[PDB]
């Protein structure tokens, strides 16, 4: 079914959206009635637009999933007419923003990640970022942003539009989750500490980290623990979407706004009426109004794929270190209790299983499988402490917790059998759970998985090279003993390896040596290499592409 993410306004007050619609991600214009297409070809994403500008910056995969993006400036008045910003080699755009006079954005290549500036003079490199870095906001000649530069920690990075450059602002307390410039050009960020979460006023000149205060104190009472996203509206109001335990709240000047139960994010000022992008375990990402909650954009979701879940529960699991991992349950009406159960680990890992829409969680509970979507340490939304616990310890505690969700299930009386399923870092978890715990589960599905750190290293761009060092405390001896490939002499339960050939995140190269390894020590497994597919789905299809083989493998087990 169709999906719509909020991008922002342009054309004055013509809401800009993006839709996973008809087997393709397309940028869209919405004027309160009939959505209008912009892109010609299925795109991938659309650079954060700056309110009311008459053009859009499409982000296209010119490599077929490989993540090498080409930029096209599609004037909004002329839907379907595109200009490939040629003064920009295809690369990996992590994020950017367009102001209508010039485009800045972050790109990572073999050699480096840097903040780029495309204006009416040609290409310019603003600043070279340590590793994964994102353009949060631009206001004036200012450039506010985020960056994973050290310790799974997130930092505040600021640059310039003309002279460029960059100074990185840290917090001993915690990481940053999003920012947006204010009138005072002081970066209003959200400090996520091992503790809780709140706003701060990080000033560019000296880097003052004073606490930010809001008029209404709802947000200051919601006791947020992790700020999804935030940012000022044109009227001048600071839009803050915090959240705790998978659910979020709309706050304007502290002033809480009533919104559909689940999750939202970017909030906008369309025709002067607040608007965000809802998503719930049962409702797929969509664009609604607030606080009324009426949906402006939502795709025809069946009444059975929502009926394919008898219920949901946030249970808190007892981890080995006595840590409680906040887990997400999903009963599969099309299954009994206990019954077959699959442990669906979110990838990331700095992601999480919240009360939001998960296509795997749905299909799964639809396949007669209850689901367990634990927020192991490294996950997001549960404090800077739980997320930084993984750094340097990939495939350790988390796994344990990921195993503690498994533990729960059977004794909890809901699992008659347990299988672990995952993608990306989740695919990676399916591999450690199976190599480090050749028994916990009945079987494992790994997709766009991580099988060798040292190779994924020798096959990654500057973005990804740095990411690893971090998640392993800059030590090879981890990329060695925390890479399942070297632990293939110990796997016992079956395993399906779903993998996109062109994935440039989790390459296929090291994944094919893994299959070949399995074949040596003759292990029972099945491989799935999807064609011209990368790490994500820029089509409605490739959802089912790496989710069709899975279920069969996962149902073949069912019958012993």
């Amino acid at each position: 079914v169709e999906k719509y993410s909020l991008q922002g306004v342009v054309d004055g007050d013509k809401l800009l959206v993006v839709g996973f619609s008809e087997g393709s991600v397309n940028a869209y214009l919405y004027d309160g009635g009939e959505t209008v297409k912009l892109n010609r070809e299925p795109i991938n994403s659309v650079l954060d637009p700056h309110y009311g500008v008459g053009r859009v910056i499409l982000v296209r995969d010119v490599s077929k999933g490989a993540e090498q993006h080409a930029l096209f400036k599609v004037n909004t008045s002329r839907p379907g007419e595109e200009q490939r910003l040629e003064a920009v080699k295809p690369m990996r755009i992590l994020s950017g923003v367009d102001t209508g006079e010039a485009v800045v954005f972050t790109g990572a290549t073999e050699d480096r990640v840097a903040l780029y500036a495309l204006d009416g003079g040609g290409l310019r490199e603003l600043a070279r970022l340590p590793g994964f870095g994102f353009v949060s906001d631009i206001r004036g000649d200012l450039i506010a942003g985020l960056g994973f530069f050290g310790g799974g920690r997130v930092s505040l990075f600021t640059s310039n539009l003309s002279s460029g450059g960059l100074r990185v602002f840290d917090s001993g307390e915690g990481s940053f989750s999003s920012a947006s410039i204010s009138p005072g050009m002081k970066v209003t960020a959200g400090l996520e500490t091992a503790r809780e979460a709140r706003l701060v006023t990080v000033d560019p000149r000296d880097g003052s980290v004073e606490d930010l205060e809001l008029p209404s104190k709802d947000f200051s009472s919601y006791r947020p623990t992790a700020i999804t996203w935030l940012g000022y509206l044109p009227d001048g109001r600071l839009a803050v979407v915090a959240r705790r335990e998978g659910r979020s709240a709309v706050f304007i000047d502290g002033e809480r706004v009533e919104a559909p139960q689940g999750n939202h994010g970017r909030v906008v000022l369309w025709r002067g009426k607040l608007v965000t992008s809802h998503t719930s375990l049962s409702t797929p990402p969509r664009i609604v109004s607030l606080p009324s909650g009426e949906p402006l954009l939502e795709g025809g979701l069946p009444e059975d794929l929502r009926r394919s879940i008898a219920g949901s529960r946030l249970v808190w699991v007892e981890s080995f270190d006595g840590s409680r991992v906040p887990t997400y349950v999903l009963e599969s009406g099309r299954a009994p209790t206990p019954g077959p159960t699959v442990v669906l680990v979110h990838g990331g890992p700095f992601a999480e299983d919240s009360d939001s829409w998960d296509t795997f969680a749905a299909s799964l509970a639809a396949a007669g499988f209850h689901v367990v979507m634990p927020n192991y340490r490294g996950s997001t939304g549960y404090g800077e402490e739980w997320r930084l616990k993984i750094i340097g310890d990939p495939c350790g505690g988390e796994l344990e917790d990921v195993s503690a969700a498994a533990r729960w299930a059977r004794e909890s009386g809901l699992a008659s059998e347990l299988y672990i399923m995952g993608y990306s870092y989740g695919g990676y978890m399916t591999l450690c759970a199976l190599t480090m715990k050749p028994g916990l589960f009945k079987a494992g599905v790994a997709g766009a998985s991580v099988v060798d750190w040292e190779e994924m290293y020798e096959l990654s761009d500057a973005a990804f090279r740095n990411f690893i060092e971090q998640l392993t405390g800059g030590s090879r001896e981890i990329m060695r003993s925390r890479s399942p490939i070297n632990h293939v002499d110990r796997i016992k339960e079956p395993l399906a390896l779903i993998h996109p050939q062109n994935d440039s995140r989790t390459p296929l190269k090291p994944l094919l040596r893994l299959m070949g390894e399995l074949l040596a020590r003759g292990k029972t497994f099945e491989a799935h290499i999807i064609p011209d597919a990368g790490h994500a789905i820029n089509t409605m299809e490739d959802a089912v592409k790496i989710l069709l083989p899975a279920v069969f493998f996962l149902a073949t087990q069912r019958e012993r």
